């Protein structure tokens, strides 16, 4: 449901082939929030329950609303937490293909983490999906140091955070359909592009 710690709980002797790390939006529950579970169900359908590990960003990531206003759109503590998860994935399962995603503050967190990541690990993230990306205008729809072909941004018309503001309007809360269809579709496609099937 809203909390998945497959990577932390995972046995290295039996690594999944695909590891998904996801950051929730502000004030959301568990470590997956409102959109993560939907994405997770579809990944499990495609790779099988034992084929993919679902890992939300918990720990120090409090998903505090006010942190949207900090320089990187999130706190330094949160970035440190997500970096630690990518590092754990790389250590526990060096041959697993990684995928990532985030919503709202979580999208800014995903972008900041990926930008700071050791390139050898960043290069293992086959695809990243961002919903209501708070740094969309500032970064011109990209994640710094990461290829555009591996990135998919879902920014609704009328979602003010995609347009340089921090105001939360109704379209910011309307990513449900995307999380159920195109987002997992993109992630599955990017994983198969490199792993075959």
């Amino acid at each position: 449901r809203t909390t998945r710690d497959d990577l932390i709980n995972g046995n290295s002797a039996s690594c999944a082939d695909v590891i998904f790390i996801y950051a929730r939006g502000s004030t959301e529950t568990g470590n997956l929030g409102t959109l993560g579970p939907s994405i997770a169900s579809n990944l499990e359908s495609a790779f099988g329950k034992d084929g993919v590990w679902i890992q939300g960003v918990g720990g120090a990531y409090r998903a505090t609303l006010g942190d949207n206003a900090l320089p990187r759109g999130t706190s330094s503590a949160a970035i440190r937490e997500m970096l630690g998860l990518f590092q754990q994935a790389n250590t526990k399962c060096p041959d697993a293909t990684l995928i990532a995603g985030g919503y709202s503050q979580g999208a800014a967190l995903a972008a900041a983490s990926i930008e700071d990541l050791d390139s050898a690990i960043r290069d293992k993230i086959a695809g990243t999906v961002l919903f209501g990306y708070t740094k969309n205008l500032q970064n011109l729809g990209r994640i710094p140091n990461y290829p555009a072909d591996r990135t998919k941004v879902f920014c609704n018309t009328g979602d003010l955070v995609c347009t340089g503001s921090l105001i939360v309007a109704a379209p910011h809360l309307a990513y449900g359909p995307d999380a159920r269809g195109p987002a997992p579709e993109f992630l599955i496609e990017k994983v198969r592009a490199v792993r075959g099937s």
